[PDB]
RNA sequence: CUGCUCCUAGCAUGCUACUACCGCGUAGCAUUUCCCAU
């Protein structure tokens, strides 16, 4: 089992000297430090995942829920959506990660380039008729 | 991961201005040559 940790930050003295020279950080002044790089020990990833225990099953009054969703639909009446093709897509910052499988071999740019437009069109059409669980 | 902004570099396009040459087109001015047999 892995045990991930978060190492502290790095200090930058010369700015601190330049600031304290101009009369800063004196006692009683209405300004100080309340933002730091907090350190994290070992078993912290699990103890953070444990906060999901606050999710509980819950019913909702179906009648007023239907009415409220009707009104909220009435809110969003000034836009437009629809299916597009792989050519019309726009992607920003492709050089970033991609999941559990696939994070070992390049980044999203690799898979984006490696597949033609017909590959993406077929993949999109496939999901409209199946279910693909992921991690 | 989405949105916003800065900066830099490159490209490409569009548009504007300037410079040169060209030819055209027009106008003006002026000249140079001047012709013969089967």
């Amino acid at each position: 089992v892995a045990f991930q940790t978060v190492k502290p930050g790095n200090f930058n003295k010369d700015f601190y000297d330049f600031a304290v020279s101009k009369g800063f950080f004196k006692e009683g002044s209405s300004v100080e430090l309340k933002h730091f790089f907090f350190a994290q020990d070992g078993n912290a990833a699990i103890s953070d995942y444990d906060y999901y225990r606050y999710n509980l099953p819950t019913m909702c009054d179906i009648r007023q829920l239907l009415f409220v969703v009707e009104v909220v639909d009435k809110y969003f009446d000034c836009y437009d959506g629809g299916c597009i093709n792989a050519n019309q897509v726009i992607v920003n910052n492709l050089d970033k990660s991609a999941g559990f499988p696939f994070n070992k071999w390049g980044k999203a740019r690799l898979y984006y380039d490696s597949m033609s437009y017909e590959d993406q069109d077929a993949l999109f059409a496939y999901t409209k008729r199946n279910v693909i669980p992921t991690i």
